[PDB]
């Protein structure tokens, strides 16, 4: 499925880990803010702001990377409430002319990071926890921290 062959959507029986990501951009009063975080259930492993002007689509690529990324040589469950993220993530061919191009850059060559992947696409759960965890963490980076750049 997309450019890496083994990539599944449903989860792995075996991972070493089970992560939840999201990117965050809220308007506030006018001005536009921005964050991005990868956690487990319960714990926030990774968070920061965004560069001010960053959209919801850009951020929510640079947490599925950064996931990606950190799981480098290892077996990972990764989940992403985005469909755009879900969808690009099995692009096999693009243009230069589209839009965030150095992020999904970023995005197809950390695919094959992982030793094993499987990113999934979305309650009281487990996963419902997990995914109102790294949505509460992006936001919380973007409301009260500052960006590295600009
Ligand atoms: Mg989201």
């Amino acid at each position: 499925h997309g450019t890496r062959p083994d990539l599944t959507d449903q989860p792995l029986p075996d991972a070493d880990h089970t992560w939840y990501t999201d990117g965050s951009s809220l308007l506030q009063e006018g001005q536009r803010k921005a964050g991005a975080a990868v956690t487990t259930e319960t714990e926030v492993i990774w968070a920061k702001a965004l560069p001010a002007g960053t959209s919801a689509q850009r951020a929510e690529l640079i947490a599925l990377t950064q996931a990606l990324k950190m799981a480098e040589g290892k077996k990972l469950n990764v989940y992403t409430d985005s469909r755009y993220a879900f969808a690009t993530a099995h692009l096999t061919s693009e243009g230069k002319e589209i839009k965030n191009k150095d992020e999904i850059l970023a995005l197809l060559k950390a695919l094959f990071l992982p030793k094993r992947l499987s990113i999934i696409h979305c309650g009281h759960s487990a996963e419902a926890r997990g995914n109102r965890m790294a949505d509460q963490a992006a936001r919380k980076a973007a409301i009260t921290e500052t960006p590295d750049t600009s």
